[PDB]
DNA sequence: GCCATTTTCGCGGCTATTTTTTTACTCCCAAAGTTCCGCTATCAGTTAGTAAAAT
C-alpha cells in the first residue's frame, strides 16, 4: 500500500531520493531515505536547565 | 555444655527539576512585674551672628 501510494504521487517506491550537497553541490552516492515525520519538543528546554 | 534454632540489627546507586499544612480547647480573682506615654533636664552638636584679621 504504501509503494502504490507512492506511485500515485510519482515519487520513487523506494523511497530515497538523490540529495546533493549544499556546500558542494556534488551528489552524495547513494540515495538517501527522504520522507516527513511527526516531531515532537518535548518540555526539557535548556533554558530552563542551564 | 555444646549444636541448633529463633530473634534482633542493619543494609539496600548518583546527579538534576517540579512543590508548605489541616482533630482534640473552663473560668475568675487577687497580686505582681512590666510597658508606654508624657515630662524633665543635661549635654553635645549645629547654626547664626559679630568682631578680628587680612587683603
Amino acid at each position: 500500500s504504501i509503494k502504490a501510494m507512492l506511485e500515485l504521487a510519482d515519487l520513487p517506491a523506494s523511497g530515497q531520493l538523490t540529495l546533493f550537497d549544499g556546500r558542494t553541490g556534488d551528489a552524495f552516492e547513494r540515495p538517501v531515505t527522504v520522507g516527513y515525520m511527526y516531531m515532537l519538543k518535548l518540555n526539557h528546554l535548556v533554558d530552563d536547565k542551564m
